[PDB]
């Protein structure tokens, strides 16, 4: 099948990628980084995140595989020592594909821009004070004052969302989760405090109150947007697909990453 | 239709129930507290919780309606002043039914007991130290040391779960959420910390380590169980049905209860 | 000097105590468990806590030393392998004494009882719902609804207080810290949420609202008190004294117990 | 006495200041904004913060007074309606002065800069990832990865510190409190999590690991510092003095600001 391999770019990852390419040469596999059907990522979660965004226009035609060369890799299923067995199983095919939900961010100006997030999308102020009205399905829910907000996919819940006190959600749940960053709460200013978990087709809109300039992050990418009228969050209709060759359940992955391994 | 009305039992609620019965007498409505199709609860959430558990064997044949006579009532949709309009709309029928998920708790001994929860089920120790192994879909996830654990339905997430730092989840999500109560974490003892959100068909089992006696709560009911071998949590296949006569969205209900009203 | 040794009571601790007694026999040291000047505790923090409460009437005439035989021991300064060096240094004397603050709990009825805590004192309800008015220096501060409250000494801040989200406080600060256990907060019920840190001479009183029966803990001891009119917390004028033979700073002790060792 | 009055600069505050100046003209009071002995601040806490920093070189010779013209004012003791009584009492003198502790921040380069904070000093990264080693009294305590750190005075504990989960500390306690902003914790990265409370003479140093550029805030002032070798926190020897004309206790001030008023 058509395939490509991204590398973190250190010596370990580059040589691992070269050896897999050499191994792939022994099968009906064509290296193609324009229209791959299989995208392998060799490095950390940052590397896997960059592989996702490199091919976010072809998510429907691609299955992803992560190899972690450090001690981490939540999106990784394979250690560097299993790489030969990965080549062989991937060549013979017959893998099972699993899909995780993604988050759609729409940014409107006074012009529209959409982004897709695998981990989360966050909003902070452009230096000044961050104040936004939070509107859920056209209902004014709260006026948020504080550092920012974080909207997470299910597989993102173990990332920034976790550090903000959010819940960890199994990725079979088509949802997104909103967490607060250092909200101000006194007798005049009130936010819900708790993380909020939204189903598909629910729309969370953030609307400016004074300043209209915000720093918006999508996974690792952070951009300053000016003249923002609205930031709109919904569960995407698009999904990321992983090639799975063995059982590595989400809650064991959580256990291995946070409890012990 | 067949109907019945439970009351909190103070003067306000008893007289409101009597006036609705008098009002219902002017329609083809039969008061029947054995096999009602409509169960009205006049009081607080405690009163609504008791109405649910009074009829938990007929959940499939019943639509519930809550009237709050205090300043509260998350499961209430109606103030006492709208009661006449409620009688009339309920008599004419043509309401829409909505369903919220429920939580199944199974308790095994060395003998089995199942319970249904609308808010949550919690586990604490019988005086001694609480230590349980947490097993998710037969995978040992963690050994929990601390005060206890709380497993919440979606509509329970605004109740005890919220006070434990859990996320608020829209009830259209068929899930349950596990929160920690004062976990011990040092270099030898480790829990995940974060709330965990589980989909349908996922099974969370709690298994004793030393003591086998636990205080188990199901909504307001708290029972000491002895010789416990396992406590098993899953999303129930049963659902509670509410009669809805107008739009009162979950997130507005959350806003009204916690932000402002 | 006069000394005594308490043991956890397993084989390791009993034989360690016997060997130290044998070692102490080679110096001008008299074993006396009625009026010791040195109290050695061999076991865990539970064992050290029991040694403190065994001699809480002679705190001014006693220096404590902890030996941890497990992997833990926040109040321990010594591993079992250093016990011979401990005997020798303790015999030669010339140690430095350090003092940590303690917490005074006063419980009034309709009759008065005082208790001294090294870790903390907690209050919960006797089965029913816990509601108390919190009065600081005779000023009504809040009405607490929830599971309970925890008042911690500085050295207790790394114990139950920590699991409740409290701050870790250096023991040179003569203070006590109040933390909430699962407080109810909605638009009608409001608590401060945050831990509160009180100086010496500040008095925190808890006063019942409906039920007057409470479960009160003092370190490991938990007693049900009936007909309670008031629970009064203040920093004690009494202090626990530790014999110190080398520098083991509080923040390194915290690092070793929670970060890495 | 020598006095001056800062104003927020809206119509309400400017006219209030003019009326107090007119009122002060009827007493032996000289308006002097170079060497005042009394500094009155008319506005919000932001206004009071700016008054403190305008005169931070003469803290020993100045007593501060806050008048809040909005609904807030933690450092304010007076509403605009009491301003005439304030002029009269301040003219007759015989007020009592109270002192709150302050925080010293030292920033070293490869050159030294010191700052004084009334609320807090915070550190974040200059766009990249924030990683610092936390050294307490020359002991390496932890390597912090996350959004940033916040070091708070006692009177700052109700401000940013509170929103970060920190404890509220009575200002008679000469301490500073360190809180985490969204720390990363997994099986490879570990921070203490809990807020840390440090006494006088304890030194907290933050030392870079990779990037040496940081955004450092001191109260409202936020500056990007380059080539930073160390950020050093200690309780200052300097104190802010407030003129007090009546009892308004700290815990009532907390109650009024966060519970009800
Ligand atoms: N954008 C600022 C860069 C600083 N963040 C950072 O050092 N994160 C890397 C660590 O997180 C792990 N990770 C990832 C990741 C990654 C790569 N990362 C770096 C890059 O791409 O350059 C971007 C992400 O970073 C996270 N992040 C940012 N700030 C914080 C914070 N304060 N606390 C916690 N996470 C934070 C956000 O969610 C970004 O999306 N996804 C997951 C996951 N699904 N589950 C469990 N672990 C996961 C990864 O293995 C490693 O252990
Ligand atoms: N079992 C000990 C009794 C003490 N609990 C108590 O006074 N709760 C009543 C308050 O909570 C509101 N509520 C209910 C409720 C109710 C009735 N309640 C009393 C009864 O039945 O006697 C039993 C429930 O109590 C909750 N609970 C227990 N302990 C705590 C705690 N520490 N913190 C927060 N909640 C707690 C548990 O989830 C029980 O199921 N469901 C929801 C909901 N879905 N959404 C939002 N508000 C809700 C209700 O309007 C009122 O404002
Ligand atoms: N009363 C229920 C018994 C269950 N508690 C329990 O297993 N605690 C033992 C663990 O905590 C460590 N510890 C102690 C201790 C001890 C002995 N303990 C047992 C006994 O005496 O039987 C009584 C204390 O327990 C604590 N506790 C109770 N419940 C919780 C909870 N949910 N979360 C966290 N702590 C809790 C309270 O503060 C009691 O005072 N002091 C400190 C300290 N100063 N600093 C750091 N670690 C410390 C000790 O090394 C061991 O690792
Ligand atoms: N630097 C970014 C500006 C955004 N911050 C903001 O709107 N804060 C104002 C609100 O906080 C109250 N306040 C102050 C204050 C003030 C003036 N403020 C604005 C200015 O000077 O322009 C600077 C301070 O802001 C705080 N801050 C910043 N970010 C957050 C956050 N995410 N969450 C909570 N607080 C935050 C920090 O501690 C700064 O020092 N001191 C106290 C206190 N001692 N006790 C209780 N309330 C207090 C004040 O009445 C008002 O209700």
């Amino acid at each position: 099948m058509k395939y490509m391999i991204t590398s973190k770019g250190d010596e370990k990852s580059d040589l691992l990628r070269l050896n897999m390419i050499a191994g792939f040469g022994e099968y009906d596999m064509e290296y193609d980084d324009v229209e791959p059907e299989i995208v392998i990522s060799i490095g950390g979660d940052g590397t896997f995140l960059s592989a996702f965004h490199q091919y976010e226009e072809r998510l429907d035609e691609i299955a992803f595989i992560g190899i972690h060369t450090g001690h981490l890799g939540f999106y990784a299923d394979w250690r560097p020592a299993e790489a030969d067995k990965l080549v062989k199983l991937l060549a013979k095919g017959e893998y099972q594909k699993v899909s995780y939900p993604l988050l759609k961010t729409t940014v409107k100006y006074g012009k529209e821009a959409t982004y897709l997030a695998l981990n989360e999308s966050t909003v902070k102020s452009s230096g000044g004070p961050f104040v936004v009205d939070v509107v859920i399905n056209d209902i004014h829910f709260e006026r948020f004052r504080g550092d920012g907000l974080c909207m997470s996919t299910p597989s993102g819940t173990t990332a920034y969302n976790k550090s903000l006190g959010g819940a960890l959600m199994h990725p079979s749940i088509e949802a997104m989760q909103l967490t607060e960053m250092a909200s101000i709460n006194n007798r005049v200013y009130r936010t819900i405090g708790s993380p909020l978990v939204f189903p598909k087709h629910h729309v969370v809109s953030l609307q400016p109150v004074n300043d209209k300039d915000f720093q918006i992050s999508v996974d690792h990418l952070s951009i300053l947007h000016r003249d923002v009228q609205e930031i709109r969050y919904e569960v995407s209709a698009k999904k990321i697909h992983f090639a799975r060759f063995r059982s590595f359940p989400f809650w064991r992955r959580v256990h291995d990453s946070f409890i012990e391994d």
